[PDB]
């Protein structure tokens, strides 16, 4: 189910994405509740000024104001939060398990699942026909996957997209997150239908839709930085053509070669989850054990 | 099944975390359907004072006072408690979820489970039995050599302990010193007289007494948890548990050839020994070469 | 699965305790959901008392009256019951769930279970691997005798738990009987809010009061039952010294005058288990006589 | 959960009727806490409307004072009485599968019956392996020593029926006498004369036309559960359920060696017969020493 | 499972019952949301007439009229539909689970399955295990012929269900047919509440009546169809003497002029199952004459 | 499943009915939420006209007018659409489940499945112990089934009946919907005779959900015609082929064995119908329809 190959450079991002969707859900709920703007007519003991206006007129006032005095973001922030969150969620997860190359990753998953528990591997690390069948599958998988370049340039594309969107989001929420102000001074000209021209407006949910904005800014900064670290690892160790050189001096069989391309990426990544399936794969990825099993079967 | 890997410390701690979550959820629920400031104009059988104010002017007054009069905490003690509770919860569950210290712990747990049902240990204290014993000894040597050098399990627990103590202290301070800024009858002096006219208003906040009591409850529970974490940190610092000593096992079973485990095995020992200080002796079975030679001979 | 060790007393108490929580929840539901104290100014054919008051001043009147006139409990009746019930539920279940006190329970239960299905027990009640298993059970019995027959870790906690529960019953009966005559359904309030509304001495009614009185009466009755059960526990835990046992009945029934009498924690364990089913006691105690072990060894030999 | 093998028809009908009573009570409470209460009006004891001139608050106070001082004993808290009574009558049907005194024998009978009806030795003998059946046979000997020893399980279904009948009779009485008095047009007289002004008021109970019907339904349902319980109590002392003997089964299987069980075996076996008259033969096979000797010979 | 065990009347009953339940659900949903009796006082350029009455006097008037002027059925056209629907549902799936009352037909079903699938039928109408298979089938056939053709526990329940169905159908049809002429959009209330509200005689319109009438006709029509199916059961149950069978075609078609004529429960079940599939009858009747057993014994020798 | 038993005519309808059910459900759901006239009294810088009418009397006016002044279909369209959709659906799904006509269809399907995938069928048309025994068993089963089925015409009429009923109901629907469709309007003018109670006589009422509901009905009517047209097309396959007489003519030339005759009546209907899903199961069935093939199977068994 691919859960084996998922570096900590790809799980904290999923968790932070869940949190972002949660903040968006709370914001959407809040904007669902409440009553929005509640504006009154300015007049440009302590008995009060009888405004004298009928209720539908006040609904006309409080509808004209909340579409001619509230800025680009302050009225529709929750929608932007949800859109960016869904974009990031789809971009990260679905990228690798795409349509173009879903087959190779799944088949490598199957081969790794088989070779993780090979009985002949257990014996040699201290069934024979099974070892031969596994060797055949390994050789075919090598000739098919190692002869490949797809599953390499999809993680680079996904991380690049994620980092680009992180930059864009920080930019957008930078500027227009200082224009969410409670008081406002609407000056519209609904003057013959209503009677009082210039009116004052005091949005209801602005305190929250500033604090939620601060929190979303923090979470987006964290996810941006983590994607930054992944983009750092992905281009500072040349993780193509991995090297089972320490494996050779580590296990004794000094003929185990170095896989390349998609095999290299799969190994270097699945190395991060648990640095032990590398040995179990390298066991079947050696030629001398093949002839040894051939002799033993005889 | 991490059951033996959970001392009394991180049992009382988790239960108190659940209680804190309950108080936070109830507080939020009460903050939802309990209205808000019900402010009214001030005048700074008896016929009532006809105040002459419309049905939206009063709403303007309420939604100006409930956001420029009532003090900081008294408006968001529910959410702040919820956030701090979530952090305190997901700050004591990383020694079992973070990659890089997890699979080794799982293997250690499985191995510790393995070396329990040993008839040879009963014999020490069926050809498969001898082969099973030898395989157990070999796997024990393998896992021990695996976890005996990089000992990040007397480190990560230390970091979690220090951070949890820090958070307890900060939370107690900030929710104690300001715990006296929630009152019933606050007086608002807001200057909006061109629209309504009345210049100084009085506001009674609805849920402003069930929150002081709730904050007292949260302070008490958090103080208990702070003391518990402090004592855990004190115990896990009273002596260097980075090296163990099964001198009792040696003096008891006559197997005096096993050395003193350290580092990762020290962590596992000194911790598991808190669950039930007898399964420790079980590992002592797969720790002597004398028994290994005896079993190898018994195979013949 | 520690269902074997649960005396008849705690057999009902836990159930009753769960029941208490139910009342708590219901009470809370009736507080937030329903309305609250209503009120009206007092002027202290037919007619109509026309008293102008815009329908916000009435809200201020209600929400000052029902916070400065209703007594200490009737506003907070549910939360107290929930809190005390959770306290009792925690107290009753920290005797089989305490680290450093539960491993003995597990070891004793495992040993007793191994003894219960013992076929060598059937043989001694009047193969080589079978005899080896019999000797293994005898050795396990010797180990358990050497380990869990010394300290009263599980003979000093049950008494403490009973003491705490009895104290809670006392304090709860006291408080919930004290004020339960101070929760009434017509209160007369006098706050000095006069410059802002006009009428300075008002009458008010707490809507959900005559029901809260009855619910609290029910809570008092159920708590008195739970206290009675705890009292019987404290009378069957202090009139017979269950920390010094003697299997004289098994000696009479089996004929072997060679099984000794366990004491202290083993005595506690045996005595408690004896209240679940009066059979496992003899099956466990049989595999402790030297004649039985000698017979098993001789059959092996 | 296997807690079905011992359940006569009486138990199934009792559970179903209990479910229906619970539903009636739930719907009633939901109604009583989701609509309008009594809605009272002031009494002045072409044309024109009789203007009353009283604000909303005063009217709400009139309603709340009247409809807590005029409506009689039952008609206000009706649904709660049905809920409590249904809870009791649902609790009585459980002190024979939870109480310690009867749980063990019940579970042992369950397991032994499950094994006994699933024995190829039954196909061997009734048509007229080795130690595993003997283990069951020894377990049967083990079972038929902890069981056939006295009257424990045949006290529960001979006492629980008594209490159920008693409480059903009582509830029939107390919902029979206090069901003539849930009226629609009631009159209240509160001395609220300085607050509102009028002295005697009239009040119609809003949802009172459904309480009479719901109470009729509850009266019929309690009648049914009472009759079923009465029948079971009559059975528990009319036909001798304290001594069974598979004598007809003795003729049907031919092996005239099966024993004559008593007390606990009597109640457990007869009620096992009630559910399906095929467990009796399916188990009685592993109860004859001749069958045991036949199995012993089969081992060789 | 029981798919072959459903007559045409059974499927028609299931369908009509589902329709009835749906109609009742729709009616209940409507009655929840919109039904409300409205009323106003009656006083015997166009200028308005000011009734002069407050906002609770109208509530008292409406909630007195809508309980003293609308008749018994009109109050709940939905309740009676729901109850009769539940009753018909209970009548459904009645004979099949009375005591356990399932093995009594499960044996017949297993017998029919084993009878259809035997090669011996093809061989007769044209190994040791097949000879053993025929022997086992014959033994089971004898056991069922003795057990099934022994009394009345498979004819009483279904017949009683049919009788109850006919009775309920006729009763509900009569009741909803006699008094459907009282649902209307105008009702004239003359209540005696005059010293309190003042306007003595009032007129009322019932909100959702001119729909309930139509729905009522709907129910009647639908119920009629179901009832007609029940009537056909009277045709099926009371005309044919299915309690006696006769292998009139078995001897003519398979050549074995010895196939017996079943009686009582077996005969009725055969006459029924003939409706579902007219092939299993010969399959079961193959093991109904001693000729088949003799042939099986000869071939297995 | 009766996969072979569904022509194109049985394909379009099975989903057009689902669409009709959706339209009806949405119409009813909307009707349940927002509706009902909002009437006002008539008079048979600008300042409004005070009316002096309470907030209950106006409700009574609304409920009397929107019950005695708006025409039948406009008042209850959605019920009508749901009912007609259910009826057409059930009529469609009758014959393939009717008592007395179902088991025969299952037997036909079983025979077809046996004959299509058969090593004997492949071998015979290409130019053992288990194979020979199975071939003999199939030959006997087919010989019995032909006389067991080709005796009457029960299941080859019900298709004619179902087609006739669907076409008739399509005619009826395209009648009623076209007729009572100009009676859905927005502004109606009601004259109730209630003057002593509310005071005004001639009232006007702007209905809501009309210039939407009416439009939906047009939609429905169009989609309804679809079903009817499809049924009419199936009528060509009904009474133009005389399908009650099958003619296995091409098989005897294209397979080489001129010993299988042409079926009639019920078998003819079943074969012609199954021939519209894949024009090859016919030959694979006719493989076990020649006497020479049975003789060869017997000889290979012998």
């Amino acid at each position: 189910a691919f859960r084996v190959l998922k570096p900590w450079w790809d799980v904290f991002t999923d968790y932070l994405s869940v949190a972002m969707l949660m903040i968006g859900v709370f914001g959407c709920t809040l904007q669902v509740m409440q009553d929005k703007i509640i504006c009154l007519p300015k007049r440009v003991e302590m008995k009060g000024l009888k405004t004298d206006l009928d209720l539908q007129q006040y609904s006309f006032i409080n509808q004209m104001c909340y579409e001619r005095a509230l800025h680009w973001y302050a009225k529709y922030f929750p929608y932007l939060v949800l859109i960016h969150t869904l974009v990031f969620m789809l971009c990260s997860n679905f990228w690798f398990k795409f349509p173009g190359s879903s087959s190779k990753i799944e088949h490598f998953i199957s081969i790794l699942g088989k070779c993780f528990d090979s009985p002949w591997t257990t014996r040699a690390l201290s069934e024979g026909e099974q070892a031969k069948a596994l060797f055949e599958k390994v050789k075919k998988f090598r000739l098919h996957v190692e002869e490949g370049d797809i599953l390499y340039a999809m993680y680079v594309r996904q991380t690049v997209l994620k980092v680009i969107k992180f930059l864009i989001i920080i930019a957008y929420n930078s500027a227009l997150v200082s224009k969410v102000q409670f008081t406002v001074d609407c000056n519209v000209d609904i003057q013959d239908m209503t009677g009082y021209k210039n009116f004052s407006c005091n949005h209801t949910m602005a305190h929250l839709f500033s604090k939620l904005s601060f929190c979303y800014l923090c979470f987006v900064s964290i996810y941006g930085l983590t994607c930054l670290y992944t983009l750092y690892w992905l281009f500072y160790r040349s993780l193509r053509e991995y090297s089972f050189e320490y494996v050779r001096q580590e296990t004794g069989i000094d003929d185990i070669p170095d896989v390349k391309n998609d095999f290299a990426f799969m190994l270097h990544m699945i190395d991060q989850y648990d640095p032990l399936y590398s040995k179990r794969f390298a066991v079947f990825l050696s030629e001398v054990s093949e002839n040894k099993l051939k002799q033993l079967n005889l």
